């Protein structure tokens, strides 16, 4: 089994397939983990979403590679055989958009702030296909997302980048804050090399008032954690003004 340096380690409820791990978080809401393995360091997990919406699947973040996420989309053959209907990629950094090839070769939709796309080939990411726009509040404009099914997309303001983004799952209590939220025992707020130290405390605040019943609380480096992940990344951030 896979003990990675950064990220949640394996527990009860997890399965192993390929170099990824999967565990059920709902009857229709399941996060992916895969492994970065950084030389003198070793394994970062990082981790997304899949979400059964009748006879589609909808996916939320790729892996940190094409090749982990074309297993990403096996496993969901193997073990749901739906297609996937689109993905939304939470912002331009390498565990969340890494794998865009795949999806493309498989003819999967692709969805990401039009700022992330705009960052993309600057971060050499490949862009998703299509572009999301957001209110002066954050909510996505529903034109930009059409058919996204139980997906509700937020756009917090800036924090972890100025381009992240966050997503609740309707018709459940998960609500997913990728790399910008960090869960409620942690000592650091990860990477803020591309961070927006003034404003991440009132955005990740945001992202709480958003989705004020989210009880599950998803995230891209820790297991899923209850709404004091929410507070105690605000209350971190604060000491960053
Ligand atoms: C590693 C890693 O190595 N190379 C890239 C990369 C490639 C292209 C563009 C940008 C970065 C990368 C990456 O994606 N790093 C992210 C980052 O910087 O935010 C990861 N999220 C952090 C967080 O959530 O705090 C983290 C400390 C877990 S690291
Ligand atoms: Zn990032
Ligand atoms: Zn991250």
């Amino acid at each position: 089994e896979i003990r990675p340096t950064i990220g949640q380690q394996m527990e009860t409820g997890d399965q192993r397939f390929g170099d990824l791990v999967f565990r059920q978080l709902a009857p229709n809401v399941w996060q992916h983990t895969s492994y970065l393995d950084m030389p003198g360091f070793g394994a970062v997990a990082s981790n997304g979403l899949i979400v059964r919406d009748g006879g589609r699947v909808l996916v939320v973040d790729t892996a940190w590679t094409d090749d982990q996420t074309a297993q990403i989309l096996n496993w969901i053959k193997q073990e749901i055989n739906l297609p996937v209907a689109l993905a939304v990629v939470t912002h331009a950094h390498q565990d969340k958009m890494g794998g865009m090839d795949a999806l493309h070769a498989a003819g999967i939709a692709t969805y990401a702030n039009a700022l992330s796309n705009q960052l993309a080939p600057q971060e050499g990411m490949v862009a998703a296909q299509h572009s999301l726009t957001f209110a002066a509040n954050g909510w996505v404009e529903p034109a930009t997302a059409p058919n996204f099914g139980p997906l509700k997309v937020f756009y917090p303001g800036p924090g972890h980048t100025s381009d992240n983004i966050t997503v609740g799952i309707d018709g459940t209590d998960i609500a997913f804050g990728g790399c910008l939220i960090k869960d409620s025992k942690a000592k650091s707020l990860g990477n803020l090399g591309d961070a927006d130290t003034e404003h991440y405390a009132a955005s990740a605040r945001a992202f709480g008032a958003a989705f004020p019943k989210a009880s599950m609380i998803v995230m891209s480096h820790s297991a899923p954690d209850s709404r004091a992940a929410i507070t105690h990344t605000a209350r971190m951030a604060d000491k960053l003004r």
